[PDB]
């Protein structure tokens, strides 16, 4: 009915990481550690790092799913709004209803859960490239937080799960997301609101 959001490093020490992009007016994606919140523009690249202490087995996968953050909306499926689901911006792989896409990975799979109707996107784990210490997934969010008939100004969380080949849980992390026109300004505003409180 509601997916768990409990942080769980698990046996492999799984956790996310984010770049330090700053809060200039021109920034397209920026992460606030104080808020545990990603701010991004519509359909722009959101780099999310995956970190582990030890290598999970071959066949491990990484899934992303959005849920509403407020408890009174958490049973509602997060989906694209009535406008964006019809705007024919498909990449050939993501269903037009899905909020979260993975960019530039032909092995991404998109699930419409047959029991919960929730959407998710899952990719195989791949080792870091030589010279790197982590792997990065590039996500896109395909509706604004404000879209009427969709998120409708309600905050969402993205839950990232590390899963075995059967889909069993190996690790979990999460972050809030706001999809907005000016992520740098909005991050600055919300961090100031937190400081004043
Ligand atoms: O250091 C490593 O060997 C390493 C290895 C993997 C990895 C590679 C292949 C596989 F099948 C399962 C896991 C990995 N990873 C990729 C997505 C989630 C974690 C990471 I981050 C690593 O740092
Ligand atoms: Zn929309």
């Amino acid at each position: 009915s509601v997916p768990s959001q409990k942080t769980y490093q698990g046996s492999y020490g799984f956790r996310l990481g984010f770049l330090h992009s700053g809060t200039a007016k021109s920034v397209t994606c920026t992460y606030s550690p104080a808020l545990n919140k990603l701010f991004c523009q519509l359909a722009k690249t959101c780099p999310v790092q995956l970190w582990v202490d030890s290598t999970p087995p071959p066949g491990t996968r990484v899934r992303a799913m959005a849920i509403y953050k407020q408890s009174q909306h958490m049973t509602e499926v997060v989906r694209r709004c009535p406008h964006h689901e019809r705007c024919s911006d498909s990449d050939g792989l993501a269903p037009p209803q899905h909020l979260i896409r993975v960019e530039g990975n032909l092995r991404a799979e998109y699930l419409d859960d047959r029991n919960t109707f929730r959407h998710s996107v899952v990719v195989p784990c791949e080792p870091p490239e030589v010279g790197s210490d982590c792997t990065t997934i590039h996500y896109n969010y395909m509706c604004y937080s404000s879209c009427m008939g969709g998120m409708n100004r309600r905050p969402i969380l993205t839950i990232i799960t590390l899963e075995d080949s059967s889909g069993n849980l190996l690790g979990r992390d999460s972050f809030e997301v706001r999809v907005c026109a000016c992520p740098g300004r909005d991050r600055r505003t919300e961090e100031e609101n937190l400081r004043k409180k």
